[PDB]
RNA sequence: GGCCGUGUGCCUUGCGCCGGGAAACCACGCAAGGGAUGGUGUCAAAUUCGGCGAAACCUAAGCGCCCGCCCGGGCGUAUGGCAACGCCGAGCCAAGCUUCGCAGCCAUUGCACUCCGGCUGCGAUGAAGGUGUAGAGACUAGACGGCACCCACCUAAGGCAAACGCUAUGGUGAAGGCAUAGUCCAGGGAGUGGCGA
RNA sequence: AAGCCACACAAACCAG
RNA sequence: CAUACGGCC
């Protein structure tokens, strides 16, 4: 379902076949018409394979790409999105 | 193939010893013997270039002594040389391991901000051990070699235990592979030709 | 000298 | 005990 508002989102049911380097340019790409994107962070260990945090300058551009992107299939893969359980270590430093 | 001897590598015993180790025991220095040194699989590749050392042993230019002197000689000696062998820089290497890529399958629906799941497959780099290092050398093979286990003996740090104590990822079960076993091919056996003293 | 290098070469044997 | 060296068979 949905969760309490962020700065970042985070993105899961992910085809978890496509490499790290490739993955970040067909997300700082596919994103990036809600907004200005700070970071991206991908890993492909055990825990955190096919999943995703995506770092926005504000909440707007975060808050829409909730809405507008739910569902949305990426690699025959449908695309489930929430909101952060904590906030980002690159936010953490500014506030 | 055997018997005596020298050297060097070896182990055992009985000595020394601010080294490492928690102990076993390893390493170090020497001296006297040859009685002893467990097992099964696996790996067979690279085998290039270039420097550093060696004992006995063989020989005697130079130099010393001597045959009173020269002419010959004689005696000592390595600094010359053979060579068991001890090793250094660079390049390459099989399987087993450290760490990385890519592919393949099995898992995994997982909230991180430091990196990270397991296998089998090539390719890659790490640390061993090789290789260079045979009588110039060519080639097969397993071993005394690299590797994983297996067994006997010793110790017990850590882990286990209330506890006498249990337990090995720690020791001990030699060195030989500067060619070991083989089959070749140098070499001597057995010729002249230089160089050398 | 001991030994080294080049060419030539018959055996069993010795042969790292 | 192994390698190599000096003798001897
Ligand atoms: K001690
Ligand atoms: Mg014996
Ligand atoms: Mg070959
Ligand atoms: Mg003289
Ligand atoms: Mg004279
Ligand atoms: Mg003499
Ligand atoms: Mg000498
Ligand atoms: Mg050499
Ligand atoms: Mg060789
Ligand atoms: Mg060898
Ligand atoms: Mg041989
Ligand atoms: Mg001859
Ligand atoms: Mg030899
Ligand atoms: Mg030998």
């Amino acid at each position: 379902p949905e969760t309490r508002p962020n700065h970042t989102i985070y993105i899961n049911n992910l085809n978890e076949k496509i490499k790290k380097d490739e993955l970040k340019k067909s997300l700082h790409a596919i994103f990036s018409r809600f907004g200005q994107i700070l970071d991206i962070l991908v890993s492909r260990s055990l825990k955190m394979r096919g999943q995703a945090f995506v770092i926005f300058k504000e909440v707007s551009s975060a808050t829409n790409a909730l809405r507008s992107m739910q569902g949305f299939p990426f690699y025959d893969k449908p695309m489930r999105i929430q909101y952060a359980k904590t906030d980002s270590d690159i936010i953490a430093k500014m506030k």
